């Protein structure tokens, strides 16, 4: 630390950076909050301070020190922090100036320092005000109230010191202050600028400065030196995230949209842009438009700053300034904004300039703003449209028509002169190929209309496809298509306008390719690949007729392209192939393609793509036909099984089985002509490798995916058969006929939202929703069986678009219509835990802020403890704003409240997370009426309600409140405990209930409160324990008890008065009586009469008939607890009473739908028996295939040489790593994969073996050591560096597992060659601090969780170490020097133990202390025997070699563990003796063995001593002497106990060299 240098300063307590802005034109110092999800990641340039240290001579700085004096500096204005008084004793304000001694601070170390050293880098420091003496402190009271949100937190000062009261340094990078300071720079030339602007002269020479600073500008924005192109032209391909948010904070925008406004406050003017004399004013505009546009690329807080300029835009447009192609970047990379921002004035203005232009570039303007990421955006298509479609702007449209002339294509077009032309396409089209400018720019136009016209039918948008279609037919789109004469780009153009306008409409409708459900009779008695597709070929024959033509097109151009020697050579071509192949996806997805066609295509399709973004989206597309292909194949496969199914009931039961029949028969259809390819399935395989080597990650993820699925068809199959559902009873069967044609009803409807929203529609749909709320069937099994057909019908994904069909609050019938919706997905969604993950996966679309959505929700997430495992603090963040924002009514309180609990199970996570998110929210969100005036208003309130409560009154909602708070309080979590403790007092509870009139429902709300807030605590309060408040609400219990028993005696009595005494009053008054904590109050010798009475009141209750037998359980044994108090707490209970009591203490001592339906799951079994062995055999294919990957790809290619090299393994290893965030199953199975490949071989049978050989002779032609070598082969491809990546940043569970297990694998047989791979890798690294981070982490909470176990008497947690240990013993096989150094001390600035962390999990594991005195048997079971066996291993390890530091450490570790070692041999372990001798003898044999590597090579005595302290040596002497005994006991194991004796006795003798009495016992006889 030295003055003159700038670090940031964290503080933990608050968790936020202290960063100093200008929030209201005055410089404000303030502790930021962020909604970043890591609170350090935010971070500022302004928030850096800079430290100067005080000296002798001012221009001398020397080096800091904890006494020097010390001053922060605000880095960006220069002001230097100080504490001044504030009108929290002074506040910090800025200084400009460290002269004044306010500035001056001090600085005291939290943690212990050398003298009075130079404090070191990053070290916590105390503030405090030395001018002032006091200690500067931040307070939770936000520095801009003002605002929404408000971020900034004040800060101030105390007199007293505070250990919390700490800030963190944090080094700041000097290219930071260096781009800030040039940043300053450049405000001052865009300041200059402005003062040029401002005085309205600048001179030529001074505007081409200004014309320089913007190109240095773009330069730096750009991050890209000259590469002698324009600065307008400037390119770069991504942007300096951290240079825009510096620019923004630096308000360089804002000075350069000050700039592009002050010439036309004027100094120049727009239309004189066009003169000779503002020419350079206008690129002027330019560069700032061209600079916006290169500094709000993909970033939503740059554009969120635009968007409030955009304004100026709008005014700015229709000028050449290049604000459309600005404005329009800005547009597409945000909807939202875009949409806020979108209005039919501009579509007119841009509809009006692309008029006067005349030019393709305006509407390509347009084409641009309607689409966005892929994806059109309806309100803006839609106002596009309308003015597209106006007939006022006819003339700008290219008009269309054919005509004989066998028929020829004519376009007219209209010039600005308004002069109308007519000409023939062919014509135009030769006269471009000829030159001529005028017919190339006019066909160039034509495109670019067409492209519009497309833009505008984008995404089914029915109101303009209408007359779109009326203007082009299908006939004249085909002849343009199909005629060569016509330029490649034209007839691609064509391609994409058929695909939008008519291929895409209402009646084609994309097709699932598998069927979970089927009709038993429509089973086929025998089934071929023609009788499948028999089943939809009459509708298939009638849809193919419209399009007929487009399809043998299509297959002819793709059989030329396979033709063509070069695929994919010509760019031109490639443009129409894109769009052919698009088209090809189209029909095939929509279902046009029969099967055996779909076969015959899949050649040409692979062929294309067997051995530029153009040619990967083809490929791409490529590969998802082959999906949709492959998935139909699927369903081909369950038919044919199916079909055997019904053969084989058919030929038993006219109406025994031959399964080794049906199985054989199956066999050979998950084994022809099924096959994708006619190769074999050679082909497949190549494509898909070469696919994986090439460079485009969506394309290499979907090459993967279809990899992994090529080896994986039986497993699939087995599966979906599992889940295929048969149709045999008639009503059922009648229910899913009208559910399909009610649904297809509905979909049409929502499809022609635009038809029917604005009738008799609204009613129909209205009916049919009814109808299914009546299909959706009563009862639970019926429920679950109707349930189970609806997700074989998917009709969820209708109704999923049916609420996101656009509506208006005014439209009240269509509101009862999304009731009924939701109430529909909430039958859906009851008692399923499939639907309800189907719900969660399009989740987003219920996030809204709708009640009813928000309780179809809660219906949602109703009973799955996974999903609220997984829950997201973003969601709870969307609640908890809704109830700030509104907070109306009691629906988001109570979606709260069903998350806290679920399955009987509580989360303490999800409990803490909405007490923070309530204490953050305020008093504001928690209602209270604890001042008197509040609950005088409370008492009117329930006053007027006391005959009755409203469902939604006020009162009830603050009741709902209160019982979610009952909801975190439950559970006896402490930490929250304390939130609640400190939230309400017990007076004010007390108060309320002793209230002349209380509501019974707020009375059991309260007593509930009480029941967890107080009597549930996991700590002791002592204000509950010293209060006689509950003595006051005993007999306020006492006085309730007596009213429900008077009114059952009067015959006439309130339910809920009677529930609250019977369930919250008697669970509470049990608890309390239950509580140890409670038994240590004397407070009822005071109240010995209300005790008593209390008793008599619960002994009434008893008697009286009304009780329920289950209540008077419940009240028998809070009974026995209220004895066992009344015993002995100075009460006397009457005579007769006490008669009646002991009458409680004695009641205390007292064809045929089954026969089908079970047939098909009995065939299930037996096929997924049957083979199990092959799907083991599939998969093992896939390691060899990965292993010889060059086999595959013919020899003495360049594919050859590539594979050869290795090139297919590495990509794969790299594109883990790339892919383990977007995809985590696909990186999971790729891990699995490599371990796969790592292990050994093993037999898989005869039939597996006879499989195994047929799939490798077709796939491949046939061209510990070699454990070794594959493992050294990963390693030289990069498995080590991809292990240790994964495991320093993964967050997933599953991921860090199969790295650890990859790494086990890799260093299996303790091989030197990966040992020094990891070595190097740890020390070249700089993120071995992070991976000895991780793993220290992970260990100290598994040793925390132990704790945890051992004081409750087996967690993930303490699983988890299992693989960690052995990869550290793995780590250190075969006494490698270097690393088992390392791991004791990996020499960085932070140093992890593991070897301590191994023997502190050892000693906590067996108890510590306690094992030590020998109740070591009590803590080891069978379950934890392992790793307790794992840890000793690893210990061992550790020791052996022998390291001298590791062998000191381990024996004078603080934690005693040579005791637990010790004891380890010496205690019999008994409970695991008596079941398990094997797991004993085994734990001896290690702890004997890790005791001698302890002494090894120690001449010293010390170690041999230590050991010798806690094992003393007659005890020994006795289980050596035992063992040899228990030799002839022993039973049929590996383990012998002669040989544990023998080892025990070499360690006795290494002993007694040292111990004279161990020497003279050890001589026998
Ligand atoms: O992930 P997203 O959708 O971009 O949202 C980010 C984050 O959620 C905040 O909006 C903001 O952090 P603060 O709340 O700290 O401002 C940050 O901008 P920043 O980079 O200016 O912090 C955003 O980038």
């Amino acid at each position: 630390l030295k003055g003159g240098d700038v670090v940031r300063l964290f503080h933990a307590e608050q968790e936020k950076f202290l960063t100093c802005d200008e929030y209201k034109g005055k410089l404000q110092v303030f502790l930021r909050t962020t909604l970043r999800q890591s609170a350090t990641s935010a971070t500022s340039s302004n928030a850096l301070w800079e430290v100067e240290v005080v000296h002798h001579d001012p221009c001398r700085g020397g080096a800091g020190h904890w006494n020097g004096l010390y001053r922060f500096k605000h880095l960006a204005t220069g002001n230097y922090l100080a504490a001044e008084e504030n009108p929290i004793k002074y506040c910090l304000v800025a200084v400009p100036h460290g002269n004044d001694i306010a500035s001056l601070f001090e600085l005291d170390p939290t943690t212990l320092q050398k003298t009075d050293s130079f404090v070191p880098r990053n070290s916590y420091v105390r503030l405090r005000h030395l001018c002032t003496n006091t200690w500067i402190q931040s307070t939770n009271v936000p520095i801009d109230i003002e605002e929404e949100r408000p971020i900034r937190l004040m800060l101030g000062t105390c007199p007293t010191k505070e250990d919390k009261e700490a800030f963190a340094i944090v080094s700041v990078p000097v290219s930071e202050i260096r781009d800030l300071d040039f940043a300053n720079d450049a405000s001052s030339m865009l300041a200059s600028a402005v003062e040029k602007l401002n005085e309205g002269f600048i001179s030529q020479n001074d505007r081409r400065f200004v014309i320089q600073l913007l190109e240095d500008l773009v330069f730096f924005v750009s991050d890209v030196p000259n590469n002698g192109q324009n600065v307008l032209d400037i390119m770069v391909t991504k942007p300096n995230r951290e240079r825009q948010k510096l620019m923004r904070e630096q308000n360089i925008l804002k000075q350069v949209f000050g700039i592009l406004k002050a010439p036309f406050r004027p100094l120049v003017r727009l239309e004189e842009l066009s003169d000779q004399k503002n020419a350079p004013y206008q690129h002027m505009f330019r560069l700032c438009y061209r600079v916006l546009r290169h500094s709000q690329e993909d970033y939503r807080k740059n554009q969120e700053h635009i968007a409030k300029q955009f304004g100026m835009m709008q005014s700015q447009i229709g000028y050449d300034i290049l604000a459309e192609d600005t404005i329009t970047a800005l547009l597409h990379n945000n909807r939202k904004l875009l949409e806020k921002h979108i209005t039919k004035t501009e579509v007119e203005t841009f509809v009006s300039l692309v008029r006067k232009n005349r030019e393709p570039r305006f509407l390509d303007y347009l084409s641009d703003l309607c689409v966005s990421n892929h994806i059109a955006i309806p309100v803006t298509q839609e106002l596009i449209c309308k003015c597209v479609l106006d007939p006022k702007n006819s003339d700008i449209l290219i008009r269309t028509e054919l005509r004989p002339v066998e028929e020829e294509v004519w376009l007219t077009w209209t010039d600005k002169n308004n002069e109308h032309h007519e000409k023939s396409v062919r014509q135009l089209a030769q006269e471009a190929r000829a030159g001529n400018a005028h017919d190339e720019n006019v066909l160039s136009y034509y495109r670019y209309q067409l492209k519009l016209f497309a833009r505008m039918c984008l995404d089914r948008q029915y109101l303009a496809i209408d007359e779109i279609s009326q203007q082009l037919g299908v006939d004249l789109i085909f002849l343009c298509m199909a005629d060569e004469m016509l330029p490649f780009d034209l007839r691609a153009s064509f391609c994409h306008l058929m695909l939008h306008v008519h291929v895409d409409r209402d009646p084609q409708e994309l097709v699932t390719p598998v069927k979970f459900a089927r009709l038993w009779t429509e089973i086929p008695t025998a089934i071929t690949i023609k009788d499948y597709d028999s089943n939809l070929n009459a509708s298939r024959d009638d849809k193919k007729n419209k399009f007929a033509n487009t399809m043998e097109f299509v297959e002819d151009y793709l059989n030329n392209v396979v033709s063509e020697a070069v695929p994919f050579a010509n760019e031109e071509k490639n443009k129409l192939t894109f769009e052919v192949v698009s088209l090809a996806h189209n029909l095939i997805y929509f279902g046009f393609y029969s099967f055996s066609e779909l076969l015959r295509l899949t050649r040409t399709l692979l062929g294309i793509i067997d051995c530029d973004i153009v040619v990967m989206e083809t490929k791409l597309k490529i590969l998802e036909i082959l999906q949709f292909i492959l998935n139909v194949r699927l369903d081909y496969r369950i038919s044919y099984l199916l079909s055997v199914f019904k053969k084989e009931f058919v030929e038993v039961f006219p109406m025994n089985m031959n399964l080794d029949r049906i199985g054989e028969q199956a066999e050979a259809m998950f084994g022809s002509m099924l096959e994708v390819d006619d190769e074999g399935g050679r082909m497949f395989l190549r494509v898909l490798i070469h696919l994986t080597m090439h460079d485009y990650a969506p394309l290499v993820s979907g090459a993967l995916q279809l990899l992994f699925k090529h080896f994986s068809q039986r497993q699939e199959a087995m599966h979906t058969f599992k889940q295929v559902q048969l149709l045999i009873s008639a009503q059922d069967v009648e229910n899913y006929k009208v559910i399909k044609s009610e649904l297809d009803r509905l979909r049409t409807m929502v499809e022609k939202s635009e038809l029917w929203v604005d009738s008799e529609n609204y009613q129909i749909v209205k009916g049919i929703l009814e109808r299914l709320n009546k299909m959706c069937g009563v009862g639970e099994q019926m429920r679950k069986k109707q349930q189970r057909l609806l997700k074989n019908m998917d009709a969820h994904k209708v109704m999923l678009d049916l609420l996101q069909i656009p509506y208006d609050k005014g439209d009240a019938k269509m509101m009862e219509i999304l009731r009924y919706t939701h109430q529909f997905l909430q039958k859906f969604c009851a008692g399923n835990p499939g639907n309800q993950a189907l719900l969660h996966k399009h989740l987003h679309l219920f996030l809204t802020p709708g009640l009813l959505e928000a309780e179809t929700m809660q219906h949602i997430f109703l009973n799955n403890y996974q999903l609220c495992s997984e829950i997201s603090e973003p969601v709870l963040q969307h609640f908890v704003h809704l109830l700030a924002t509104h907070g109306r009514h009691v629906q988001y309180l109570d979606f709260l409240h069903t998350v806290i609990k679920a399955e009987g199970k509580y989360v303490k996570k999800c409990q803490d997370m909405i007490m923070t998110e309530l204490t953050n929210a305020g008093d504001d969100v928690v209602v209270f009426y604890n001042d008197k005036a509040s609950l005088a208003h409370l008492l009117d309130m329930m006053k007027a309600a006391r005959d009755g409560v409203e469902d939604h009154s006020p009162l009830m909602y603050h009741i709902s409140l209160v019982d979610l708070l009952a909801a975190c309080a439950e559970g006896k979590n402490v930490y929250t405990e304390i939130k609640c403790t400190s939230l309400l007092p017990l007076e004010d509870v007390v108060s309320v209930v002793t209230h002349e009139d209380c509501i019974t429902e707020v009375k059991m709300a309260y007593v509930n409160f009480v029941n967890h807030c107080y009597v549930d605590t996991e700590v002791e309060m002592k204000e509950i324990y010293t209060s006689n408040h509950i003595w006051t609400l005993f007999e306020n219990f006492t006085l309730d008890m007596a009213r429900v028993c008077s009114k059952r005696e009067k015959r006439v009595a309130d339910p809920t008065l009677e529930k609250y005494v019977l369930s919250v009053v008697l669970d509470t008054i049990n608890a309390f009586f239950s509580s140890p904590f409670s038994e240590n109050s004397t407070s009822l010798q005071t109240h010995q009469t209300i005790v008593v009475q209390l008793l008599q009141s619960t002994t009434r209750l008893l008697e009286c008939p009304w009780l329920q037998q289950q209540h008077k359980g419940s009240v028998e044994a809070c009974i026995r607890t209220l004895a066992m108090v009344a015993k002995g707490r100075a009460i006397l209970l009457p005579m007769d009473l006490d008669a009646h009591i002991s009458s409680m203490l004695s009641s205390g001592a007292s064809w045929d739908y089954k026969n089908i339906i079970e047939k098909l799951q009995d065939i299930i079994t037996a096929l997924e028996e049957r083979l199990k062995p092959l799907v083991q055999a599939e998969l093992s294919v896939l390691v060899d295939v990965l292993h010889w990957p060059e086999l595959l790809f013919l020899e003495g290619s360049e594919a050859y040489q590539r594979c050869e090299s290795g090139g297919f393994l590495s990509k794969l290893i790299q594109h883990t790593k790339d892919l383990m965030e977007s995809e985590e199953k696909l990186c999971i199975k790729v891990l699995r994969t490599l371990q796969q490949m790592l292990l050994k071989k093993t037999k898989y049978g005869d039939r597996g073996n006879q499989l195994r050989k047929m799939l490798l002779q077709n796939y491949l032609q046939n061209r510990w050591s070699a454990i070794a070598a594959t493992q050294c082969r990963l390693d030289k491809e990069g498995a080590t560096k991809l292990v240790c990546d994964l495991i320093t940043s993964t967050k997933n569970e599953k991921i860090f597992q199969e790295s650890i297990g990859l790494a086990i694998h890799l260093l299996d047989g303790g091989n030197t060659e990966i040992q020094k791979s990891f070595h190097n890798l740890m020390m070249s690294d700089k993120k071995s601090e992070r991976f000895f981070k991780v793993l220290h982490d992970r260990m100290k909470r598994a040793q925390q969780e132990t704790k945890s176990t051992v004081a409750v008497n087996m967690g993930t947690s303490v699983l988890i170490m299992q693989p960690i240990l052995r990869f550290l013993q793995l780590l250190c096989e075969n006494h490698n020097r270097d690393l088992q150094n390392f791991l004791r001390c990996q020499n960085n600035k932070t140093n992890y133990n593991l070897v301590c962390e191994t023997l502190q999990f050892l000693d906590i594991m067996c108890g510590s202390t306690t094992g030590g005195l020998g109740l070591l048997g009590l803590y080891i079971n069978e379950d934890n025997v392992g790793l307790v066996i794992q840890t000793l291993e690893t210990l061992t390890e550790y020791c052996q070699g022998p390291c001298h530091e590791n062998q000191t450490c381990i024996v004078t570790h603080e934690s005693n563990g040579i005791d637990i070692i010790t004891a380890l041999i010496l205690n019999d372990i008994s409970p695991l003796c008596k079941y398990r001798m094997d797991l004993v003898l085994q734990l001896k044999d290690n702890a004997s063995k890790l005791l001698l590597a302890l002494m090894e090579s120690r001449h010293d005595s010390e170690n041999a001593e230590r050991i010798l302290i806690s094992l003393r040596p007659q005890e020994l002497v006795d289980v050596i002497k035992k063992a040899y005994l228990q030799e002839e006991e022993r039973e049929n194991s590996e383990v012998s106990p002669r040989e544990v004796g023998h080892n025990i006795y070499i360690l006795a003798l290494q002993l007694s060299r040292h111990n004279k009495q161990l020497q003279h016992l050890l001589k026998p006889v």
